Order: C-alpha cells, then structure tokens, then sequence
C-alpha cells in the first residue's frame, strides 16, 4: 500500500495552509461570506485537479446557548458548504460531513498563535479557556470556533 509511516494530512486542523483555509461564520449564522466564496473556489480547483479524492469536513459552534440548538446551526454550517461546492459541479459522493455543535472547541495553530498575543499554539478555547477572558479576546475565540475544518483524503 503506502511505503512509508504516516506522513502530513493536507487538512486546517494541524497546519495552515493558505490554498486551503477554514471557512468562518457570523455569530447565530451559516451563511457563506464573500472570504468563504474564494476559500471554496481554493478548494473546488483541489477537487477538479485531483479527481479521485474526497473532503472530510467538520462544522463547529461557538459556546453561546445549548447544546442541540449548536448541533442543529453546525448542521446547517456544513450544508452551506456542500451546496456551494455541488452547486459549481463537484459530485456530492466526495464530500462526507459532521455537525459537531460546540463539542470540539478550536486548537490553536502555529499561524493563529502568530496573530494573537494572548494564544499560545496548542491552547483549545474551550468555555473555561474562553469565560475569564476580555469581551475582545472571547469575540476572538468564539469567532474562531465558527468554523468549518477540512481534511483532504481517499
Ligand atoms: C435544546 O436546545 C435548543 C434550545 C434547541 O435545539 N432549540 C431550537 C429548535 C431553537 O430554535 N432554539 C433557539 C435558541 C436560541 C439561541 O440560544 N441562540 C444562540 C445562538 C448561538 C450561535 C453560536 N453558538 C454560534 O456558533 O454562532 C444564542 O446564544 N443566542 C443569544 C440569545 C444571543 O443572541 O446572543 C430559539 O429559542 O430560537
Ligand atoms: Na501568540
């Protein structure tokens, strides 16, 4: 099969990429914001030149109100996504997703950790990582946990 131990997976949780970004949401919204549009159009050219893989993608909330309500806007998050990607010809069977409501807080990478003095890379905004904080450094968190994530694979 592979001739190697495992090596890098081309995804946005472990590594930055900027062919290959995150998708960020408004608060209480799964609308796709003109950034959103040029991150799928990255991802669409991946697909279209690379015609056998598929995308893992993972939808996110933030901390703010209950859990099902969360599950149901991450739901809503991927399926932003996936419209907008099958909707420009990609073949629906290529694309598998998860709702993960508020259950996955956000790790910090390296790229993240560079643009924010208060982040260290390996925090997870977690609610108690996020509660103490000033009302800008929690906009910040909580903005990065709206998040779709992306992992190329077979
Ligand atoms: C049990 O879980 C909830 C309550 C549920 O599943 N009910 C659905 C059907 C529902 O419609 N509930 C909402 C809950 C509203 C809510 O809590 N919204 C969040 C939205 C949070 C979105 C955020 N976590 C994000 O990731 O964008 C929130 O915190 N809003 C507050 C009041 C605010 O406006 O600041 C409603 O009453 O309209
Ligand atoms: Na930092």
């Amino acid at each position: 099969h592979h001739h190697h131990s495992s090596g890098v997976d081309l995804g946005t949780e472990n590594l930055y990429f900027q062919s290959l970004q995150n998708i960020f949401y408004d608060f209480d919204k799964a609308t796709l914001r003109p950034e959103s549009m040029k991150s799928l159009d990255e991802l669409i050219r991946i697909l279209t030149d690379n015609p056998d893989i598929r995308i893992e993608l993972g939808s996110h909330a933030d901390r703010k109100g209950p859990d099902a309500y969360n599950l149901g806007l991450s739901d809503r998050r991927a399926k932003s996504v996936v419209d907008y990607l099958t909707s420009r010809g990609i073949a629906a069977d290529r694309l598998t997703w998860k709702g993960y409501g508020k259950s996955v807080p956000k790790t910090v990478t390296a790229k993240i950790a560079e643009r924010h003095d208060f982040l260290k890379e390996g925090d997870v905004l977690t609610e108690e990582f996020v509660a103490p904080l000033t009302e800008e450094q929690q906009s910040v968190c909580d903005q990065l946990n709206r998040r779709t994530e992306f992992r190329v694979i077979e």
